[PDB]
DNA sequence: GGCGACCCGGCGCCCGCTACGGAGTCAACTACGGGTAGGGGGTATCGGGCAACGCGGCACTGAACACCGTTGTCATGTGCCTTG
């Protein structure tokens, strides 16, 4: 049921400095294994 | 005697979040007096447990009439035979 809810559902990842206003950017939630934030590697620079 | 430095006070702040330890500490006293509060003791008041007894449909009570149906019944009318 969580793989069917939270699909077009956006959440807003913040780093804890936000110097800018691209330290908040949604994104589209995805379940994955693990127990660590999985982000994609072009977005990291933009949140230093 | 307002300028003047200087002096001093006095104040103002001092990136972000999670997540990440505990620790807890030195010097009066008694007498009274009330009042509240507790306890048990006893008492008026409220709440819980049962068969008749309210109902109602219908049903029986058929009893007592009613509704046709019937073969009871009668006094009174045709057809043949005997005599005018």
């Amino acid at each position: 049921v969580l793989e069917e809810v939270i699909a077009e559902h956006p959440v807003l990842l913040n780093r804890a400095p936000t110097l800018h206003r691209l330290g908040i950017q949604a994104f589209e939630p995805q379940l994955v294994e693990g127990k660590a934030i999985q982000i994609h590697p072009l977005v990291c620079t933009a949140f230093n």
